């Protein structure tokens, strides 16, 4: 397990896989004959694995940083990609409160969303995004991954603006700064935590690409949430305002 760092938290090789999960992409990883691609896109619906493998791949010496699974893959190779999925053979998990299949359910649904919505515009490349939405709040995982007991008792107790409000107190960080801190241990420049940070207010004025961008954060986080359950007035006026076609988004 990761030792929890009370000054910089960082969890990375002890997060959790789902167990189907793990099974298929280890399975894929034992097949004579994979592709990249076909690895790629398997590992990219698990959190856990995919922060590994970009923390790796973007660990100082190396030398433009990757922002995708396919894309670490072309930079240091299938064979140091394939250890880190064969790693799962030596869980999900400990923290008796927190919904895990939720947390990767939602995880990944929005990563598909944003993948769509960045699609269809010109702000951000869309396996970036996939990968950005997919460990929006990777920061929940790690809590629960990191005090299993002290946070079942926080998730029991309190939600929301209460609840980041009560991880302050109990650990010194909230899932939400968590997230930003593992993002940027494993990568990610400033902008787009910043364009994450901007997704979760409750309106989003700010103008340039870090708005626009935000913007799309928080639609795919709003419709993933919507159908896991329209949208209110503000939301469609700011997905009007990044531009949209719909509405296979709030459904499938
Ligand atoms: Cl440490
Ligand atoms: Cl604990």
């Amino acid at each position: 397990m990761d030792r929890w760092n009370m000054h910089k938290p960082m969890l990375c090789d002890s997060l959790p896989t789902a167990s189907r999960t793990a099974a298929a992409i280890l399975n894929l990883a034992q097949r004579e004959d994979v592709t990249a691609e076909a690895l790629a896109q398997l590992i990219q619906t698990d959190p856990a694995l995919t922060g590994r493998i970009l923390r790796f791949a973007n660990a100082p010496a190396t030398r433009r940083p990757v922002a995708s699974v396919i894309d670490a893959i072309d930079l240091v190779g299938l064979p140091a990609v394939r250890q880190f999925a064969l790693s799962l053979s030596l869980r999900e998990g400990r923290c008796e409160a927190f919904d895990y299949a939720a947390y990767w359910q939602k995880s990944l649904a929005r990563a598909v969303a944003l993948q769509s919505i960045t699609a269809q515009a010109s702000t951000v490349a869309p396996k970036e995004a996939f990968t950005l939405g997919l460990l929006a709040d990777v920061g929940r995982l790690a809590l629960a991954t990191a005090w299993p007991e002290e946070y079942s008792e926080c998730l029991r107790k309190a939600d929301g603006e209460a609840l980041i409000a009560l991880e302050r107190e109990r650990f010194a960080t909230d899932h939400d700064e968590l997230t930003r801190m593992l993002l940027t241990d494993w990568g990610f420049p400033q902008v787009f935590i910043d364009a994450l940070q901007l997704s979760q207010q409750d309106e989003i004025r700010d103008e340039g690409r870090t708005g626009r961008f935000a913007r799309q954060l928080a639609l795919a986080q709003h419709i993933a949430d919507h159908r896991l359950a329209a949208l209110s007035p503000l939301l469609r006026a700011e997905a009007r305002r990044c531009g949209l076609g719909d509405e296979d988004l709030a459904r499938l």
